[PDB]
């Protein structure tokens, strides 16, 4: 898992709940880098709250299950890692349970600040195919993230 | 996946939406057996619809990600397999996308029509912890089914 131990860029964000990833949303976070320790993912993000960029430390604890991690943040998040190009991008999918509800927050991280269209298009399609609206898929490689 | 190709039993079912697994629900299915072919999971089930038991064939198609499959059934289902004792029980978590809503359907299968209390207990706890209530977790080893 030491491969994920690098600098990253939040390229695209999508969620079944628009508000989770819009300005001021708990998941509108910009990854800076990931440090792997004993299989655990220690991510350092920057999130913009009340107009300012503040540090955010999130730890995806490795579970006995493969590619799966556990993260406690605004509820319990079952986390899944996936990538067809491990050296170029990383997708992190969060299944969030909070206040008796289930949501999905999908993250498209890139080793570069932007990714190829083939990659982004696949991400967009995968989620549009799952009933999402286009307002639920944010391509932030365009916006002004922290 | 050779340990999955045998006869299975649906022991406990859990869902974020209780109706999906209650009587008449599209996901209240009683597994008969699973046959593996080319990496895909070909499960044969029995489901009581409109009064009686009828055959049900579902294929969990392999993906490029470890332990993850795909199933089109009452929406798109991203299926994950996990099990600490591969020869006693099998767990399949479905992340269902239908009508813009996201739901989770977890299945606890066993080589025998019932599982140890410890196994069932942990399954129940895991989802009790994710905000599910007692009525969302149905042990069916007890009730009579197809």
């Amino acid at each position: 898992w030491e491969q994920l131990s690098r600098h990253w860029h939040t390229v695209v964000l999508a969620s079944s709940d628009r508000s989770l990833i819009e300005e001021e949303g708990p998941f509108r976070n910009f990854i800076q880098n990931i440090t792997v320790e004993s299989g655990n993912l220690n991510g350092f993000f920057l999130t913009r709250k009340n107009g300012q960029c503040i540090p955010l430390y999130l730890t995806a604890f490795k579970t006995e299950e493969a590619r799966q991690f556990k993260l406690n943040y605004y509820g319990t998040n079952d986390v899944y890692y996936e990538s067809s190009k491990p050296n170029e991008y990383a997708k992190f999918i969060f299944y969030n349970y909070h206040d008796g509800k289930v949501n999905v927050v999908a993250n498209l991280f890139g080793r570069t600040p932007n990714l190829s269209n083939e990659i982004k298009k696949r991400f967009e399609e995968d989620f549009m195919n799952r009933g999402f609206r286009r307002e639920n898929i944010l391509d932030i490689s365009e916006v002004d993230h922290c």
